[PDB]
């Protein structure tokens, strides 16, 4: 038994709910929370700008000492740092950006960092200012994603029709 409430069950492992992933952490306070974030970790927008904003840009300045001894990310690739008031981790994993032409195909080994962690509350990942097809993207966290996976859909809209449109 797990903390996670009203999340519709899609499969075995993967759950859903219409939530702000920002108000969700605050309230279940999960040992993960994904990032949505870019190889630089600059948290500018979208999900990685909500997640810093309410970290009062603490996420952003652990951040940039991680970038300043390491080096940015691959796409695909992450890195576990603090949960700040938010959860216990933070796993910031980079997806594909579709508005810089990054490989869709990356999404898949995005997706396949999740697999380090029992339980993750995450959003869908290449989603929202990425560009990817959010259909697509949850299609390849059900198909990649073994473990067990809380997805926070900000858009009602979009949640209805992910939902609706599950096969
Ligand atoms: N909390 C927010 O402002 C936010 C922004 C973009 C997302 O994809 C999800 C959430």
């Amino acid at each position: 038994v797990n903390s996670f409430s009203g999340y519709l069950k899609l499969t075995d492992n993967v759950y859903i709910k219409n939530a702000d992933i920002v108000e969700e952490a605050k309230k279940v306070k999960p040992t993960v929370v994904v990032n949505a974030a870019n190889v630089y970790l600059k948290h500018g927008g979208g999900v990685a700008g909500a997640l810093n904003k309410a970290t009062n840009n603490a996420m952003q300045v652990e951040s940039d000492d991680y970038i300043a001894t390491n080096g940015p990310l691959k796409v695909g690739g992450s890195c576990v740092l603090s949960g700040h008031n938010l959860a216990k981790h933070c796993l910031h994993v980079v997806g594909p950006n579709v508005n810089k032409g990054e490989d869709i195909q990356l999404l898949k080994s995005a997706y396949e960092n999740f697999n380090q962690h029992e339980v993750l509350l995450a959003p869908l990942l290449s989603a929202g200012i990425f560009g990817a097809d959010p259909i697509h993207s949850l299609r390849v966290c059900v198909d990649t994603v073994r473990t067990n996976v809380y997805l926070a859909v900000f858009d009602k809209n979009l949640y209805d029709k992910l939902v609706s449109s599950f096969l």
